C-alpha cells in the first residue's frame, strides 16, 4: 500500500508526533474501554442478582429453599459519525515548494500533507476533549451555536439524573457558601457499596483562584479534600483546572462500576481514503472520528453551577 | 419506540456480569488472625492451654533437690458452626444454543441466564451477605435490619460479641463530638490487653461518624486525636481507620493479634455448589449453594462497642 | 410492534435477492432466427431490388416501335441500433463491514445494498424493459403506455411492426370467441407466407384469451381448431402456442423461419456495467449500466395481430 499511495505512508511516518488527548488525565486506565464501531448505537445489558428471603437452614428434612432472583437492565449508548476537510499541498509538486529553511507557501497559506494533517488531528483532538469534558459541540468562546446531537450522548457536565446545585450569583464570591453547597451535594451523593474509590474533580481557573484563600492555617482547598475524603473512605482525591470550564465544579469516583468511557476504536482522528485531485497544485483530503460512548451511573456526579446573574 | 428497524444500528453488544471478587472482611483480619476448620454444622471445642509461675525461681548452690515449680491451666471454648442454602433459576446446558445468540446470553425477556454467570452473581450476593454476618453478627436482607434471622447461641460477630467494653451516647449528645470522644476515651481505659498492648489496631466507623471525625477539634482534627489516643496504648504501632455503610451509629475498635481475636471460619463458608440439580422436561433448571456461618473466637474485654443512640 | 424484546426471538434471518435469468424473449424465436452483430451504436444497410409491369403488354402484330415497360425499383433497409445507460446507487466496497452484519445484507432504513446485490436487481429490471422492448417495440415505465422514449426510425418491435396484418375485434363480441375466430381467420387468409409457407409457426396470447380458446368449440376444442387452421396455411408443421401475461387482449401469429422474420442484435445488447465508479467521502457510491436496443427485421403481411378492444 505504502508503494501505491504516498498519503498513507506520510501520514504512519508523522503519527507519532500528534500529542495525547488530556482526557486521559479524568479517567482510570481501568475505566476506558473500546467498542468496534463508526455510527450507530452499542446496547449494554447489566445483570443483577438479588436475595428473596433469609437463606434456610440444612437440618433433618425439608423441600422449601429460599430462592435467588435475577433482573436485567439495557442501556443504549449512542454514537455519531463526523467528518472535515483540508486544502493541502501536492506529493508531486511539493519540490517546487521546498525552501532550504521549510516547505509551503507563506503567502497563500499552503502546507505540505503530513503537517497539515498533524495540525488538523491537533485540532479535532482538541474539539474531542472538548466534548468530552462538556458534552457539547462548538467552536466559539461563547459556546453558542452548538451543533445538535443525539439523544444518549452525554458529557460529565450535561449528564442527567445526577446531583446538581447552584450557587446564587449574591453568593457567587463567597467560598463559605460554595462550600456549604458542595457540602449539600456530597451529602447527596449516593456511592453505595463502592464508595471506597478515588474520587475526581475538575475546577475552572476562577474557582482554582478561590480554592487556595485561607480558610474562614489551612486551606480551601485541604478543607474540601478532607470533605472528600470523609466520603470516599479516606482515599486519593484529584484535583483538575480546566480551562473549558466556566463557573463549573465537577466531583465524580473514578470507579469502572459506576462511570464508563466505552469510545469507539475510531473515535481519534482517521485519514480517509478519498482525496480531491485536479489539475492544480491543490489537493483536498478528509479526516474522520467519532463522538460519543459515556456512561454513568444515576446519581453519581457532583456538578455546581455559580450563577453569575 | 422508534418507528423504524432501530436493530439495525445495535452494532455493538456488551454484558456486564461482573466477578467473584475478594470479601471485604478480609480487610478487617491480619492474615495470622484467620485459620481455617473442618467443619461444616455442629460444635467445635478448642482448648488453650495455659502456664503460671508457682514461687521465685531456685537458686542452684551446692545440694538442694526442693525445686520451685510451674503450673498449667486449661479453658474449653464451643463454637457453632451453622449451615446454609440458596436456590436460583437457570438455563439448561442443553438449551444455551437456543437461548444465546452471539448478543445475547440469556432472555432478557424471561430473566433467565446459565450456570456460570447465574453462579458467579449468587455467590457475589452470598458473600455480600457473609460480610455483612461477621460485621454485624445479625442475618437481614432488610435496610431496616428487622426480620432477623435466628442463629445458634456461641456464634456471635464483633459488633454483637457479649463480655466486651459497650459504651453509650445518649441522644441528647448524638452530635456532640466531645461526648462521643468522652466515651471512647473511657472505653479505652477500660480496654484490657495485658502483655499483648504492642500490636496494630483496626478502627470501623459509620459514614456519619466519618463526617464528624473529618471536622477540626474542638489545626487539628478529631480523627488525629483519636489516632494519637489509641497509639497512646497500643505502643504507638499502626492505627488502621474504615469506614463501612453496614453500621449505623457504631464505633467498633480492636486490636489485630491473633492471641486476643481469632477467625476460625469452615473451610466451606464461601458459597460452594451443591450436587443436586433440578431437571424436569423443560428448559429450566435449579440450582443449589451452600455457605457456612461462624467462627469468631475473641478475649474478653478486648472490644469497644460504642453506639451512638438516636431517640 | 411489540414492547419487549421481539428481536431476541429472531433466530434466523434469510435475504432473497434473486437470480439474473434468461429473456423470456428467447422462447420467441427459433435458434436459427438470432444472429449477433458487433455494433454499439450505429446502423446496418441492405440493398434489396425489385421489378413490376408498368402496361398491358403489346401485341406484336405488322410494324410496331412503341413497347410496354417493365420497371425496377431499390429498395435501402436501414437497421438502427442505439445505446442507453442507466445509474444505481450502492454501498462502497470498504463500508459493508460497518453497514453489514450477519442479519442485515444492507442498510434497510435508506434501501442501500452492496454492489453484487444491486447490480443483480437492476440488471433484471433491464432485463424486462428489454423484454418489453422486443416485443412491444415502445420504451415506457408507465401502464399507460404514455411519456415513451422518442426512438430513432427503423426501431420496431413485433407488435408496432408496419405493413403487417392487424384484426380488430369490437367491444360488443369480446365474449364471443365464434367472432374472435372470424377475424384470426380473415387475418390467417390475408397471410402471405410465400415459398417459405413450410415452416413452424408461434401464437402468443393473453391468459384470458386462454381461458376463451380452451372452451368446447361450437368433443373439440377451440384450441384444435385454431392448430389445424394455422396447420393448413403452413404445410402441417409445428405450431407453437405460448401464453404471456405482456400481452393483453392481443394475439400474435408469425412463423418461426429466419428468411421471413429475422432478428440481429447487438452483441452487447444485454446489460453490461460500466468502469466508471463514482466515489466521495461518504459511503455511498454510484455504477453504471448499458445496454443496446434495436436489432428486429421482418417481412410485410408475415405477423398477424388481433386486438380485442374493450371499448
Amino acid at each position: 500500500l505504502f508503494d501505491e499511495n504516498y498519503y498513507a505512508k506520510a501520514v504512519a511516518n508523522i503519527i507519532g508526533e500528534v500529542k495525547d488527548p488530556i482526557m486521559y488525565k479524568w479517567f482510570s486506565p481501568d475505566q476506558i474501554e473500546d467498542v468496534d464501531l463508526q455510527m450507530g448505537y452499542q446496547k449494554t445489558v447489566k445483570w443483577d442478582a438479588f436475595l428473596n428471603a433469609n437463606p434456610t437452614t440444612i437440618a433433618n428434612e425439608v423441600n422449601t429453599i429460599s430462592t435467588i432472583g435475577f433482573s436485567s437492565e439495557v442501556v443504549r449508548l449512542n454514537y455519531l459519525k463526523l467528518q472535515y476537510k483540508f486544502r493541502h499541498l501536492k506529493q508531486t509538486s511539493e519540490k517546487f515548494y521546498t525552501s532550504d529553511s521549510y516547505i509551503g507557501d507563506i503567502n497563500n497559506n499552503l502546507l505540505p500533507f503530513a503537517q497539515a494533517y498533524k495540525l488538523a488531528s491537533s485540532e479535532i483532538i482538541k474539539l474531542i476533549n472538548h466534548f468530552v469534558l462538556t458534552g457539547t459541540v462548538s467552536i466559539q468562546k461563547d459556546g453558542k451555536n452548538q451543533k445538535r446531537l443525539l439523544p444518549n450522548m452525554y458529557g460529565l457536565l450535561n449528564m442527567p439524573e445526577q446531583i446538581k446545585e447552584e450557587v446564587a450569583s449574591g453568593d457567587k464570591d463567597k467560598m463559605d457558601k460554595i462550600f456549604e453547597k458542595i457540602e449539600a451535594g456530597l451529602s447527596k451523593l449516593e456511592l453505595g457499596d463502592e464508595f471506597s474509590t478515588p474520587m475526581m474533580v475538575i475546577v475552572d481557573p476562577a474557582t482554582s483562584l478561590k480554592l487556595v484563600k485561607p480558610y474562614a492555617c489551612e486551606k480551601w482547598e485541604d478543607v474540601l479534600i478532607q470533605t472528600i475524603k470523609a466520603i470516599n473512605n479516606r482515599e486519593d482525591v484529584y484535583i483538575e483546572t480546566s480551562n473549558l470550564l466556566k463557573h463549573k465544579i465537577l466531583i465524580y469516583p473514578l470507579n469502572s462500576e459506576l462511570i464508563k468511557f466505552k469510545p469507539s476504536k475510531y473515535m481519534l482522528p482517521t485519514p480517509n481514503e478519498q482525496v480531491d485531485k485536479d489539475s492544480t497544485d491543490v489537493a483536498h483530503s478528509y479526516i474522520d472520528f467519532v463522538l460519543g460512548g459515556l456512561l454513568a451511573t444515576r446519581k453519581t456526579i457532583l456538578q455546581v453551577n455559580i450563577k453569575q446573574s
